[PDB]
């Protein structure tokens, strides 16, 4: 019996929940009101709340039943520790320790590494196993090179490509895109950065779509340069230059669909794209689908070998 710590950002399950669940994301420093009744706005924008809960559960849940109908050398027991929301990191091994779990395997539902993300996961997991004495946490950093994912994107990119005419495809682009982060992390040699360029080059080489760019999304509000171009300043000047027809947006550095998506993409992007009169593209995100569930079991699996 292998835990199988499963990591993500986290959703307000409720209404209610949205303010410590901000609060957390702030590092404990309450928002204003004014902040607060935007975050509101943007969720009540998309529907009211995120599927983020039940598309990370079924993702937990069908890595878990994937390794187990696979092979029998090992069970796999998946816990679920969230960042900003319960059940958090910390609970999760805490649920692992006191099953009697030994030894254990995390992984970030997020393919690429970063001082922000993942880093920031791998310690909180590490300081809970210290600090209770189990169980031992042997951490992925990241995943976006299993050559199973690169082949998934690019299956989604030319299902949607198809069906653009002929006549326009080479006027077509394709936009990669992952959260932004602080700018300061490329004087450090963070990875974030030259994986996601590596992701983007890796599927373009695979796909139909003769152009495409890397975009950053989501930066947060502070007093500091951020990862760009933003995928919105992006779609307006690649227009200018080029004046594409079609522009696809692969959010590659999430798994989900969720508000940085279903907001930041369908509707922030598609205003952009319906200001020039550009069509917007955005294709299923990977979600629980079987072959998304087939790219987490390999990664596990791969890593379990190891
Ligand atoms: C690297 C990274 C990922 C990668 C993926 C992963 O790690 O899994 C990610 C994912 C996500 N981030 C998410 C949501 C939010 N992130 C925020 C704010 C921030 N994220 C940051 C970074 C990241 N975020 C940072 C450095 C900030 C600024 C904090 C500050 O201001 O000091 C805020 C606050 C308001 C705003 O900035 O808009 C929200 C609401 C949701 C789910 C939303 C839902 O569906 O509920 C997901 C999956
Ligand atoms: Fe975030």
């Amino acid at each position: 019996k292998v835990g199988l710590l499963v990591m993500a950002y986290g959703t307000p399950y409720k209404d209610e929940d949205i303010e410590r669940y901000y609060t957390d994301i702030r590092h404990g420093h309450k928002p204003s009101e004014e902040m607060i009744a935007d975050l509101r706005g943007r969720y009540h924008a998309i529907g009211g709340l995120s599927p983020l809960a039940k598309i990370t559960e079924a993702q937990a849940y069908g890595l878990e039943k994937a390794l187990n109908d696979s092979q029998d050398e090992v069970e796999f027991k998946a816990y679920i520790g969230l960042k900003h929301i319960e059940p958090f990191i910390e609970d999760a091994v805490e649920a692992m320790h006191k099953d009697g779990i030994e030894e254990a395997i995390s992984i970030v539902l997020a393919p690429h590494y970063s001082s922000f993300s993942v880093e920031a996961y791998n310690k909180r997991a590490k300081e809970a196993a210290d600090k209770l004495g189990g169980p031992r946490i042997n951490a992925i950093n990241d995943w976006y090179k299993q050559p199973k994912f690169i082949q998934m994107w690019a299956d989604r990119i030319n299902e949607t490509a198809k069906q653009i005419p002929a006549d326009e495809l080479l006027d077509t682009v394709l936009i990669v895109s992952a959260h932004s982060l602080p700018e300061k992390i490329k004087q450090h040699n963070d990875p974030y950065p030259n994986q996601l360029q590596e992701t983007a080059d890796f599927i373009f080489e695979k796909v139909v779509v003769p152009h495409y760019a890397l975009g950053w999304q989501s930066e947060g509000k502070t007093g500091e340069p951020w990862l760009g171009p933003d995928v919105q300043d992006l779609t307006r000047e690649l227009y200018g230059r080029e004046k594409y027809k079609h522009f696809i947006y692969t959010p590659v550095g999430f798994v989900a669909e969720h508000l940085e998506v279903l907001y930041d993409n369908d509707y922030e992007c598609k205003v952009v794209t319906d200001e020039v009169g550009a069509a917007y593209h955005r294709p299923p995100m990977p979600n629980s689908d079987p072959e998304f569930l087939e790219v987490l079991r390999t990664v596990v699996w791969e890593k379990y070998s190891n």
